[PDB]
């Protein structure tokens, strides 16, 4: 085992963006695997080297119902030596935009883990070229990390 991509996605945006990161993971030839974070009970992370979540963003900048749970779920790990990232998608018509972002960075640094970058931001769905290469550049970057 060695990294993981957990995400929570409605719509299908934040989804999209996980399938684009595990794919340039592939690449390099680590163990990527792919997990929704709901009913995820959040033990599971520390079988692995590096872990990337993922969500979006839902009204007021709050974590949706689905993320907040799993976000509460990560209070009783240590995740000391784990190499993490966040990414996620949201909508720059509201004021916070990828609060969730920030949010599970927070908390995964409140954890103990190690993180490496900041957060990659879409928004919407990455159906154009320049998202793409966001995350196209995202993921070699956490690669670089490994
Ligand atoms: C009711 C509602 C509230 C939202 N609030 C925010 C927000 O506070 N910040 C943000 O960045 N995006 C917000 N969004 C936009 C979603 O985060 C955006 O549509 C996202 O791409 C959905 O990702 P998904 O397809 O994985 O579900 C909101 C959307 C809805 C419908
Ligand atoms: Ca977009
Ligand atoms: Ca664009």
């Amino acid at each position: 085992a060695k990294i993981l991509i957990a995400y929570a996605s409605m719509s299908g945006n934040t989804e999209s963006i996980a399938d684009l990161i595990k794919v340039s993971l592939d690449a390099f030839d680590h163990e990527v695997v792919l997990q929704e974070m709901e009913g995820m009970d959040a033990e599971e992370l520390l079988a692995y080297d590096g872990i990337i979540l993922g969500s979006y963003t839902w009204g007021d900048g709050e974590l949706p119902f689905e993320a907040e749970d799993f976000h509460d779920d990560l209070e009783n790990i240590d995740l000391a030596g784990k190499k993490v990232a966040v990414f996620g998608s949201g909508d720059t018509a509201y004021e916070l935009f990828c609060e969730a972002v920030t949010i599970f960075e927070e908390r995964l640094v409140e954890r103990g883990a190690e993180l490496v970058q900041e957060g990659l931001k879409i928004e919407l769905a990455p159906e154009d070229e320049e998202d793409v290469e966001k995350c196209s550049n995202f993921a070699i970057a956490f690669a670089e990390k490994f």
